[PDB]
């Protein structure tokens, strides 16, 4: 059960983020709207949320998931691979003071890690290992969890660019998988549901206090979810999804 949110408004230099695909440059003018269509989702899911204000100088800064890692024994400052993105942890170590005083961890260099690479499952985290998130990272990031009395194993990426781009933990030992990920032997004792392929971008859902947020358009996949009984709610992120961002990229949730 989580207690807090924590998004931060997505900055004008947003068109100029970081894409990895020829899906167009994002529209600030509909970005801003999603992101505040994503907020009043929020607000139903008996959470309170921080808001955190737009910072120019980060264009994919509206992706807080990445910089910090948020989980119930402490809080870990991460160290994004891409460097246009590095200094973002230190404008968000102050709300994470507040939440973790004085338990905070955070990632050296060399070592890199962007939280959107790992999956919590109960007081376990799977890193998946990509190019924002090298070995040296997710090392000390294993080294921080179990130190705090926590667990976390790695995850081999093959085609994704990030563990959490095809998969999904809606608790209840419920996972969403698309891609590769559907016969990763790791999630064999999950109740793995698998995601089609016109449908992948979906498997980046978020589970919020038994609701679960998803992006609009994804029927199919939006099905099995109600189906399992979570009260399903669609916000169109597609403006995100131009630069590999989704619900789940768009906040901290504790």
């Amino acid at each position: 059960m989580f207690k807090h949110i924590i998004a931060r408004t997505p900055a004008r230099s947003l068109v100029d983020g970081l894409t990895s695909s020829h899906l167009g440059k994002p529209d600030y003018a509909k970005a801003l709207e999603q992101h505040n269509a994503y907020i009043r989702a929020l607000q139903t899911c008996d959470v309170d949320i921080t808001l955190l204000p737009p910072d120019e100088r980060f264009p994919d800064s509206v992706f807080v998931e990445d910089p910090v890692l948020c989980t119930s024994r402490c809080a870990i400052i991460t160290r994004p691979g891409a460097e246009s993105r590095r200094g973002e942890t230190e404008i968000i170590e102050e709300t994470v003071q507040r939440f973790y005083p004085g338990k905070v961890e955070r990632i050296e260099a060399p070592g890199t890690v962007e939280a959107g690479d790992i999956m919590m499952v109960g007081d376990h985290f799977y890193i998946g290992e990509s190019a924002r998130t090298n070995a040296e990272g997710a090392r000390q990031m294993i080294a921080i969890l179990e130190k705090h009395g926590l667990s976390g194993s790695v995850v081999r990426l093959e085609k994704v660019l990030g563990l959490k781009t095809g998969l999904a933990y809606l608790e209840h030992n419920n996972l969403l998988a698309a891609g590769e990920f559907v016969s990763k032997p790791e999630f064999q004792d999950f109740n793995i549901i698998e995601i089609p392929e016109e449908e992948s971008y979906a498997a980046n859902c978020i589970w919020v206090n038994e609701r679960v947020i998803m992006p609009a358009g994804y029927p199919r996949t939006r099905e099995k979810i109600a189906r399992l009984g979570y009260r399903v709610i669609e916000v169109d992120t597609s403006e995100y999804r131009k630069i590999d961002g989704g619900v789940s990229c768009m906040s901290l949730r504790f």
